[PDB]
């Protein structure tokens, strides 16, 4: 019965903005009544709250932007999640989903239903469609969407007048985004536009926040996920990759964010479904004038000073006034939880969310204090207030760099690793060599037909993306005696924006983990010959909505999880003629430990680059090797 | 439609030469600004803000979209004009041109394209004064008296100049509301700029002799009483 | 490459020769060959200009803007025959750029022991003529312009009577270069040898 259930849940994601077209779903929406069917829900309080909200009309109006950073939106989405998750039977769950689809905003319903499907036992096999297919308007420029609407409604008669559009195959018409948006931010935004505007990266951020919502309290499974450590590690990896891209395109180090003025602005060029332009941050934005920006920055400074005091003093304050030490090396998780100010933080009243205030300030979304129903505020969020568009703005990377400065301060106070924790007896690496590192640009097609308001075709968008050829890394190692070992590869830049070789201690923060795997080392001489195509950290493209629908309706793979980095974004572009980089191979013992499942050997994720490392403490540690490589770009 | 009737790029003929282009410009701008000030007083917004050369407090968000779907440029609140931006150079050029206009007004004459002095002290020189201020194709000397109002519009439109060209030729531009006559009036900055130009015009008019009791009087005509029946407005 | 400079004249000798080693840019000899139809026989002047092709961001710079960025690298005379011709200019022959002047020690030796006219104090050094470029190639634009020969030691420089920056002193547009066939714009790549 998997196929039919998946088909129905897909039909729930066919046209969010438009109303229900399938008749029996209308019958269910008109027939079901929560009041009399309270007995089928475990959480009766959620049922009462939902009934009250739906009766008083105290809900976010339909056809309006939705943001989780607003309090009332969080309350509404949490209540709906509690109601949906408390469904005893799958039938009750589906019937509540239909009713909410009828009586709930599109974005909120999609998000809550996806979260419920991911975290429900009865729906551990259902596959949810990609976000960039349900709402294409968050990943393509407004001109593209308007042209799509025109070419569709024209009946493809004036389409042949358009030279940009073309018919690649029957029933599909494709455009070019190569020639468009001549007006753009420029500054530091254009050279890295092939990485920051990538659809897959924003989709990955959205899916990550689907797996770990800020408004959802962890269960036994989510309590072993080490939420804070994942936050820190993922932010570090993203910032290291972004810095590598900037060095590749010659833009320099990530600008440091102050408290007086921000020089770089952002113009999104995106449009909401209704047609409201996004807020724009001007260049040379002033933060020390008579504006709400000043008050927001003062609150941000207070909260960050509280975090700094907690880090330095070595303990945090409970909600009653007790001191809880965080000086042990295993307190990184609670530190991250406190910094994030999620619902799992011990004390959110004193440790508040300054990152959201940073996002509000640097989004320059004019607060007009407008409310509907004498209730829910009406907000026009900027790109930074949406996880599916935040990564397009450099300000996000600047803010995360500040948070990573806080994290580095905390890690600095920790004792440095010893020659016993960081050494494996009688394992010496001889030589490490990669076959080649080449990158090239290629074309890809995305389906944006779900935005078209069909009455009674399939428009696609062509985009340019980076990719790399398969590469093999071969290392020879002395093994001493037989062992079961783990090998980790790290990649870092070798020269900074000016030309001086970066010391290893500084590079410790710029090392990007690209592969980790097990091996059984024999006695004597060995050979590791890892191929990039075998790594499980990076995955291939997930099947599109159309492909999944075809494979389902016509009637598995475990190499496509929503919480993995796309393969084509693993390797930096480099330069034509070669760009130098540093590879680091580290071998350690194997210390023995589907929607949201990731686990490796029990140890800090960034080991051994989480703490600062110095050359003088690597003498006597032979199982770590630092080689130099060159990354090339194939021009086309 | 007004700019259709008197395009800046069209030279006047016998009919358009009797239209007194400059006087029409001055009169229409004065009427528009007086009506706008009356509206502001009616809605309790106060006097029209005076435009400086350092910072503009009031911004504008149009909410309009072009046919293709490109959003209009947005001017932020508290825009800074004395930083390391092209705004500073534009403002410097504007100041130079306005100082040239002020010197021409005060000295009582304007300079021809050859270097001759032509007096503008008579009361009938308002037309040529307006033509010079507008810097249209009918101005005697556009090379020395240049169009600072267009530079003001460019500066206060905050249209990011990206120096993009097609055909190795025609630049591609995304104009703001102030650069289009069909959308300029939506922005208060237009009224501020026109108030500055009207300050220049008032300076010129102040230098003129005041009317006498002979020019301003009609023999044996006395008004007794004036009364209107009612003045009501509705939406 | 490395070069040595003599700084002994600063030393306050009482009753040696210290030198300083410095790194400088240089280029290998290059030859430019152009084929031209000549019509009838003439005495002509050929000028070469070099400019960048892309700006700091990546957009191709329009010719009008590049008019201010054109660097004159060579100017010389020729006698064009009738029919097909061939110019084969070698960088080592240009008189605009000169070689290093003899140092004080070298000049003192050559004088006390007991001419050349390719060393004037008012000429650009040869090794600074060509931009460094990039490893892997950097695109640039060469412009060859041919005009008529309009007939015109310490401080002496004179060429055909005309504006020095002709024809790049005034702005130039593509649409006004139709009908002018004696001007050609080619693209080249400059490479840097890493060491
Ligand atoms: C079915 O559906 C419903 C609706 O969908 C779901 O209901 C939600 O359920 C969750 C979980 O139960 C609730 O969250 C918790 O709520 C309680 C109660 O908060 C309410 O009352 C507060 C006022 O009383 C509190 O303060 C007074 C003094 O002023 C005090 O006398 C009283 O005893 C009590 O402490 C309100 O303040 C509060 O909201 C107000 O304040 C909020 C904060 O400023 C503000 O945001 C609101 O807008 C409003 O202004 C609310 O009305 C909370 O006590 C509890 O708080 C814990 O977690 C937060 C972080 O989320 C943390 O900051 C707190 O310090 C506290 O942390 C303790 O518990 C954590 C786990 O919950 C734990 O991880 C911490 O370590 C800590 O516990 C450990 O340490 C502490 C000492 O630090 C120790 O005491 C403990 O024993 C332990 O050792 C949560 O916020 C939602 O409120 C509720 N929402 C609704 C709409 O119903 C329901 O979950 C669903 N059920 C099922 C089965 O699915
Ligand atoms: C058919 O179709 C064609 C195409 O559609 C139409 O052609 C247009 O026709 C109009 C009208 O004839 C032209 O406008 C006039 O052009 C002339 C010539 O300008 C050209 O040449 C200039 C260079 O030569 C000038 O300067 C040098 C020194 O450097 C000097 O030696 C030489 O004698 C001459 O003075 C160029 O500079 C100019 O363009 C360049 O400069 C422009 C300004 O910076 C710049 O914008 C351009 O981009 C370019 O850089 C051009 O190539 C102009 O002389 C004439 O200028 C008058 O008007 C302007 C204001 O518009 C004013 O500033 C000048 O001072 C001058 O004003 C005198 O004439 C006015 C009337 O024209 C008069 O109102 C003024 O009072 C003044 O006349 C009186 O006072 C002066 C002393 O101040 C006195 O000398 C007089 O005798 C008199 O007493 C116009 O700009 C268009 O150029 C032309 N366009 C094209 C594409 O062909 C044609 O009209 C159509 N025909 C029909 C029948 O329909
Ligand atoms: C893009 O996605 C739409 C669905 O949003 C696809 O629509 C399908 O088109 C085929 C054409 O043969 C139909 O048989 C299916 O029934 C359609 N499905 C739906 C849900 O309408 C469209 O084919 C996709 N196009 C591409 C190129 O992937
Ligand atoms: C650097 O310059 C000094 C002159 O300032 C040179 O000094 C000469 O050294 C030779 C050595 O055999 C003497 O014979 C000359 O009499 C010196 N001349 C003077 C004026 O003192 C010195 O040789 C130069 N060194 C180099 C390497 O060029
Ligand atoms: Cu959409
Ligand atoms: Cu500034
Ligand atoms: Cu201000």
């Amino acid at each position: 019965t998997v196929l039919d259930r998946q088909y129905k849940l897909l039909t729930l994601f066919f046209h969010p903005h438009e109303p229900i077209h399938i008749k029996e779903q209308q019958e269910i929406a008109a027939s079901w009544d929560l009041e009399k069917n309270i007995g089928l829900y475990e959480n009766a309080t959620a049922v009462h709250l939902t009934i009250q909200m739906l009766h008083n009309n105290y809900q976010v109006p339909r056809g309006v932007p939705f943001t989780v950073l607003e309090s009332v939106h969080r309350f509404e989405i949490s209540v709906y999640y509690s109601l949906l998750y408390s469904a005893k039977t799958y039938d009750t769950f589906y019937k509540t989903a239909v009713f909410l689809r009828q009586h709930v905003n599109e974005n909120l319903f999609v998000n809550v239903l996806s979260v419920v499907i991911l975290h429900r036992s009865d729906t551990q096999d259902i596959r949810i469609p990609p976000i960039y297919d349900v709402f294409p308007s968050y990943f393509h420029n407004g001109e593209i969407m308007t042209t799509a609407q025109r070419i569709t409604t024209h009946g493809q008669r004036m389409l042949e007048h358009y030279p940009s559009t073309y018919v690649w195959e029957n029933n599909v018409v494709i455009r070019h985004n190569e020639t468009a948006w001549p007006y753009y931010c420029n500054t530091e935004s254009m050279p890295v536009s092939y990485f920051t505007h990538d659809v897959t990266l924003n989709a990955l951020y959205y899916n990550i926040k689907l797996a770990y919502p800020i408004w959802l309290r962890s269960d036994a499974c989510a309590i072993k996920e080490k939420r804070g450590e994942l936050f820190f590690f993922w932010n570090k990896q993203l910032l290291a990759r972004y810095y590598m891209e900037r060095l590749s395109v010659g833009l320099g180090e990530i600008p440091e964010l102050g408290l007086n003025e921000v020089e770089e602005g952002y113009v999104s060029g995106l449009l909401y479904h209704n047609g409201i332009p996004y807020p724009v941050r001007p260049n040379h934005l002033v933060l020390n004038h008579q504006t709400w920006h000043a008050e927001a920055i003062e609150e941000i400074e207070v909260y960050e000073n509280r975090i700094r005091d907690m880090i330095d003093q070595g303990f945090y304050i409970t909600n009653t006034g007790e001191h809880v030490s965080i000086n042990s090396p295993d307190s990184i998780d609670v530190l991250g939880r406190l910094i994030e100010a999620n619902v799992d933080s011990p004390n959110v009243q004193y440790y508040k969310d300054f990152i959201s205030i940073w996002k509000k300030v640097l989004g320059n979304s004019l607060v007009h204090e407008s409310v509907a129903f004498n209730g829910i505020p009406l907000v026009v969020p900027s790109v930074l207030e949406q996880y599916q568009t935040a990564l397009r703005d450099p300000a996000y990377y600047m803010i995360m760099k500040r948070v990573l400065k806080l994290f580095n301060l905390w890690h600095e106070h920790l004792p440095h690793y010893t020659t016993k924790e960081l050494s494996v007896p009688s394992v010496k690496i001889e030589k490490v060599e990669v076959d080649k590192l080449l990158t090239y640009f290629e074309y890809t097609n995305f389906n944006v037909t779900n935005h078209l308001h069909l009455n009674e075709k399939s428009v696609l968008v062509q985009r340019t993306r980076l990719n790399h050829k398969v590469f093999t890394v071969r290392v020879n190692v002395k093994s001493g005696v037989a062992k079961h070992v783990t090998v980790r590869f790290f990649l870092a830049p070798k020269y900074d924006s000016v030309g001086n070789e970066i010391p290893l201690n500084v590079n410790t923060q710029n090392f990007l983990l690209i592969d980790i795997f097990n091996y059984e080392l024999k006695e004597g001489d060995n050979l590791i010959t890892r191929v990039s195509s075998d790594n499980l950290l990076v995955t291939d493209e997930i099947d599109s909505a159309s492909v999944l629908f075809n494979k389902v309706d016509s009637a598995l793979n475990m190499k496509q999880n929503i919480l993995k980095t796309p393969r084509h974004l693993l390797l930096p572009k480099g330069r034509v003629g070669g760009m130098p980089f540093v590879l680091m191979v580290y071998i350690s013992e194997y210390h023995a430990p589907i929607d949201n499942t990731i686990r490796l050997t029990s140890d800090t994720l960034g080991f051994p680059v989480d703490r600062p490392l110095f050359p003088w403490m690597l003498t006597g540690v032979e199982n770590i090797f630092l080689q130099d490589v060159q990354i090339y770009h194939k021009p086309t």
